[PDB]
């Protein structure tokens, strides 16, 4: 499977407000055409599958609404515009249009195409510009600029039509969607998450059950999670921070078969709604953390989002990482606020009782392979010295060190790093390599040499490597199986069956915060002399979401299933399912709670809870 698919028509920007109502002003048929010229001028709608709109059926619209509804929004082509006020005035912050029932039969519609495309891998993922929006209708009332629901579509026709035991709904705009909440509360089969601005049920649509102890009920409880900002100006440290300890545990752990996006972009910077400080390119990010579940499968449905401007941003990022370009860098990022952090600790203690994480206690690639061995690469990637190069070993080599096949290596490495860093020829590479003493070396000093600010290395193996971590230049994640004893603020080091759990805990809770704030120019991964195969992909393909994705991995020993994997994952090919999580060794918890609290004065980002004040 590849690629992604656009679906978008104008047809859906042919329905408007006919009447005063400041309410519903901002929701304008032009929020289509700007977000879609937008990826027009960008070229980025160009290398998408272009799938046409559908209608959505009777018995499509009937598996969420009831037919009460369905008949009365039915009648509404045939009203005036003094009976379609009147209509309008029976539901809250929405209005009606003579094609507004043609319109939102095709969102319906595109969202199923959309759905129908990925799950019968004719492309990766996608994202459909739809209008109206959904997530706020419920199952008999139009509710909040939404007619029907076209995400709780989504996920009950990948149900019944896939047999999906398992659907993640992830709802970023910063509305509470109770449409969706109310569908599947109940249900375990679709997990639902939402973030929105709350400010202690004071903002619309002020509902006591969008709390955070609103956990669902029933065979469903802790299959809902939502996450109330109660002050407005979140930034993208406060959505970073929710993915990283509230949203992303759960996701992994859960194991979602598909995941489905209510991109609102109203929490994005700018819009008169949401009143949020989160800059566009965090939109980047939040798709690019969700790529790993589903094994890619991901369907991005428009919601909300008005300011224009900003949209058209919000829209180009999102597009952007589906599409698998670099993510670009976020800096400034620190500590989440104290309302925030209040947020996330509130809902974290009360879903602990059904997430036992949350318990607490009082060309794209190059690849230099061996000499001779010649291996199948994906189209994504090609193979290997000059004659600066080789001059420049030579100095290295009469400076501070007779294998060939280390020099070898070594001008490899100085070729990959020239092309990754001085040039946009290159994103990522992968070498491997004989010394790991030399090669690792060799590989810091010279990016360092390039301008690289800073590296972050992540080396897998025991003993210690030849890397100072005193200067705030490198920041090193050891994985080892020794003892820690760690002092120094600038490294993390982590200490068989319960593996795969506690890794990925560690990898969302601690390796993905610190190395965020960090914020890198050159991510440099290391592998020694093989329980790394269940994750090395996983976190191959997480770390590319800083430095612009430039990582260079040096590889000490072939293996071809994990030489396979690497440069798989770099390259941006689909990885494979973990698997449903479960539970880390006790003592594995207890030694990342203790890593967190040594590191998190220096690394806001790892904060979940508000700090105690002296
Ligand atoms: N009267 C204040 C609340 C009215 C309202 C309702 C919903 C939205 C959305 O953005 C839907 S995604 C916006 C405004
Ligand atoms: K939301
Ligand atoms: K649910
Ligand atoms: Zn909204």
């Amino acid at each position: 499977a590849s690629g992604s698919a656009l679906i978008f028509d104008e047809e859906m920007s042919r329905y408007k407000l006919l009447w005063t109502d400041p309410e519903c002003e901002i929701e304008v048929p032009e929020r289509l055409t700007v977000s879609y010229e937008a990826l027009r001028t960008h070229g980025l709608a160009q290398r998408c599958k272009a799938v046409p709109v559908r209608q959505a059926t009777e018995q499509e619209i009937l598996l969420a609404h009831s037919e009460e509804y369905l008949e009365a929004v039915k009648q509404t082509p045939g009203m005036n515009v003094e009976e379609l006020m009147a209509f309008s005035k029976k539901y809250n912050a929405v209005y009606f249009h003579q094609n507004i029932y043609h319109c939102a039969k095709l969102a319906a519609g595109a969202t199923l195409q959309l759905v129908d495309s990925v799950m019968k891998r004719e492309v990766r993922n996608g994202m459909a510009l739809v209008r109206p929006p959904g997530h706020h209708s419920q199952r008999s009332a139009a509710n909040g600029f939404c007619v029907f629901n076209n995400v709780a579509f989504a996920a009950l026709y990948a149900k019944k039509n896939y047999n999906l035991n398992r659907i993640l709904i992830v709802d970023w705009d910063v509305h509470h969607g109770q449409g969706i909440q109310y569908c599947f509360e109940e249900d375990p089969s679709v997990l639902y998450f939402s973030w929105h601005r709350y400010e202690h049920q004071s903002f619309w649509p002020n509902l006591p059950e969008s709390d955070y102890s609103s956990v669902g009920k029933g065979k469903g409880s802790g299959f809902n999670i939502n996450l109330p900002w109660n002050k407005v100006g979140m930034t993208n440290s406060d959505y970073l921070a929710a993915f990283f300890h509230v949203l992303l545990p759960v996701a992994y752990e859960f194991d979602p078969e598909l995941v489905i996006v209510s991109a609102g972009f109203d929490s994005a910077i700018g819009d008169p709604e949401g009143e949020m400080c989160a800059l566009p390119e965090i939109f980047a990010h939040l798709t690019h953390l969700l790529m790993p579940l589903a094994a890619g499968k991901m369907c991005v449905v428009l919601e909300g989002g008005y300011n224009l401007t900003s949209l058209g941003q919000s829209v180009c990022q999102t597009v952007h990482s589906l599409l698998g370009d670099p993510t670009p860098r976020i800096s400034g990022l620190g500590t989440a606020c104290d309302s925030a952090l209040e947020s996330i600790q509130n809902v974290r203690n009360v879903q602990s009782s059904y997430w036992s994480s949350f318990k607490h206690l009082a060309v794209r690639t190059v690849v230099v392979p061996p000499p001779g061995v010649e291996l199948t690469l994906p189209k994504n990637c090609q193979h290997s010295i000059s004659e600066s190069t080789a001059k420049e070993v030579q100095r290295i080599r009469d400076k501070h060190f007779t294998d060939q096949n280390i020099l070898r290596s070594l001008g490899n490495i100085i070729s990959v790093l020239d092309r990754m860093m001085r040039s946009d020829e290159v994103c990522n590479g992968c070498v491997v390599v004989s010394d790991l003493s030399v090669s690792v070396q060799c590989a810091l000093q010279h990016a360092l040499t390039e301008p690289a600010e800073r590296v972050l290395v992540v080396y897998v193996g025991d003993g210690e490597l030849p890397v100072k971590t005193n200067d705030g230049k490198v920041f090193l994640v050891q994985i080892c199986t020794k003892e820690t004893e760690d002092k120094c603020v600038n490294r993390l080091t982590l200490c068989g069956e319960s593996l795969t759990a506690g890794f990925m805990q560690a990898l969302l809770g601690l390796i993905l915060p610190v190395a965020y704030e960090f914020n890198p120019a050159l991510v440099l991964g290391i592998v020694e002399e093989t329980r790394l195969m269940r994750v090395w992909g996983h976190m191959t393909c997480l770390i590319q979401g800083l430095a612009r994705g430039r990582m260079l991995t040096l590889l000490q020993g072939y293996d071809k299933d994990l030489l396979e994997l690497t440069v798989s994952a770099l390259s941006g090919a689909s990885i494979s399912p973990l698997g449903p999580l479960r539970a880390p060794k006790p003592e594995d918890v207890e030694m990342m709670e203790k890593q967190r609290q040594r590191l998190q004065e220096r690394w806001g980002l790892l904060r979940c809870t508000v700090s105690e004040s002296w």
